[PDB]
């Protein structure tokens, strides 16, 4: 559920999710298209491409089972489905994390009419 | 460029296209994911599709030749990318026109949150 990949950015981060990710550059939020501005950019491109790859659940809206243990994720429960969804949003939390160097304050309202026509391919 | 493609919706359907077509469903305006809300949100599909496809010129941004004959719109120029890129701007129009039936308001501003996660393959 998107809220759970919201409190693991929030914890990864420290940042409050809603206003510095979900809207950022080309990919962050919407669903996104052309080339990603920058490597936190690249973190939601790959997310939306691991999405795609889950089929039978939902990723946006269904519940997984996660717990946290010394600071990392564990994705959990009886659904490989779910589990697969939350591998997704583990990864892109850590990916955020790991590039927050990189950040950048004017990608993170990035005009989607700015991003180039041709997509990226997962 | 996106303004001549304006003119032609405004043109072809009678309505405001920023006000009408640049937030409407899953797919009109900028990017987009999951399935196509109804026709009219299909037409942007194929549009989005069809921007995709075009390479060696700028679909969003560079001005193409065109004309009206007969309140017909005809592309035209000795470049074939740009006259791919009206091709693709006035297929979308016509489509529009062609869905106004279908048309519905509960879909003019539609929150991309709330579109699918499986998207549509073109
Ligand atoms: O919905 P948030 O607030 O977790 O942020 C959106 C993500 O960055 C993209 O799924
Ligand atoms: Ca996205
Ligand atoms: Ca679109």
């Amino acid at each position: 559920h998107l809220l759970q990949f919201r409190k693991m950015i929030k914890k990864m981060t420290g940042k409050e999710p809603v206003v510095s990710y979900a809207f950022y550059g080309c990919y962050c939020g919407s669903g996104g298209r052309g080339k990603p501005k920058d490597a936190t950019d690249r973190c939601c491109f790959v997310h939306d491409c691991c999405y795609e790859k889950v089929t039978g659940c939902d990723p946006k809206w269904d519940d997984y089972t996660y717990s946290w243990k010394d600071g990392d994720i564990v994705c959990g429960g009886d659904d490989p489905c779910k589990k697969e969804v939350c591998e997704c949003d583990k990864a892109a939390a850590i990916c955020f994390r790991d590039n927050l160097k990189t950040y950048k304050k004017r990608y993170m309202a990035y005009p989607d009419i700015l991003c180039s026509s041709k997509s990226e391919k997962c």
